[PDB]
């Protein structure tokens, strides 16, 4: 159950490899998984493409892909939960950076708050669903992207 | 001739449409784009190669381009870029960009200055071979990288 707010139990040693599994396939081809992932995101939840300007005109998922902005976008999105993993050993540098992408989302951005878990279980659904420790994660990122709120 | 210090003249309504015309096309395939341009360079450019830490172990073109490092190092860089072009409109706000990441290369990354031209020497052949136009965006854009040093 992937939360953006309250406490979550430390990840185990255990959990954390199984995350480096996961992630590593996804990653490899992040250009394209970042993109479906976004796409889907954005097309399966109506309300939050407002916050998208760049993407305004499009709305169907062939349009979406075909896009420059959509794609960097993508990109960028999934690096920042590549160094999310890449740091699960270090949850002080881990903090800082979401720390940081959390005040331009909601000083720069001006996204909903609300959205955010949405995208990670978009996230957690292909790297691995059902991954308890993986949701963790998340609800880590979650929590920290609403610091700034 | 790229130049990265001193000054050049502001950019030319009829230049700025010859810029925009020829990057588009390369910008359209920045995946692709990015990653030819910045292992041309690597591979072309030995002593430069010390200044791309996370490329420890490759040395060749094939290596390079099937890795995720390079293209996500290429992306960033070939985007950079990009916002040059998109604002030679409004040249202040590509000045603080690009002192920003000035700062970062000066600082964080540790690069030599002297490759900026270089790399946007590879960048301009790729564009639009000779176009004194884009040549001067380059020489901009590296005369910013340098601000920092
Ligand atoms: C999984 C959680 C999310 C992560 C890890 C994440 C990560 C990122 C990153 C790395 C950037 C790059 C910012 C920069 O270049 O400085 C970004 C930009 C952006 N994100 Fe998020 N984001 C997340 C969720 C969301 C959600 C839910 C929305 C929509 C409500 C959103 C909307 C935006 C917007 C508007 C931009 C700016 C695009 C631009 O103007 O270039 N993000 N995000
Ligand atoms: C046209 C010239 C150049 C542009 C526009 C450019 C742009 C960029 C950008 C946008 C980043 C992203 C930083 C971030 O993630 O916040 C970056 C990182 C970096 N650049 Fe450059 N760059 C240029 C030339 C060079 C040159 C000549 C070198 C090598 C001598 C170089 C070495 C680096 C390194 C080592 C990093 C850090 C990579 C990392 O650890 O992620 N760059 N550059």
């Amino acid at each position: 159950p992937i939360v953006d707010s309250g406490s979550v139990a430390p990840l185990s040693a255990a959990e954390k490899t199984k995350i480096r599994s996961a992630w590593a396939p996804v990653y490899s081809n992040y250009e394209t998984s970042g993109v479906d992932i976004l796409v889907k995101f954005f097309t399966s939840t109506p309300a939050a493409q407002e916050f998208f300007p760049k993407f305004k005109g499009m709305t169907s998922a062939d349009q979406l892909k075909k896009s420059a902005d959509v794609r960097w976008h993508a990109e960028r999105i999934i690096n920042a939960v590549n160094d999310a993993v890449a740091s699960m050993d270090d949850t002080e540098k881990m903090s800082m950076k979401l720390r940081d992408l959390s005040g331009k989302h909601a000083k720069s951005f001006q996204v909903d708050p609300q959205y955010f878990k949405v995208l990670a279980a978009v996230i957690a659904d292909t790297v691995a669903a059902g991954d308890a420790g993986f949701e963790k994660l998340m609800s880590m990122i979650c929590i920290l992207l609403r610091s700034a709120y």
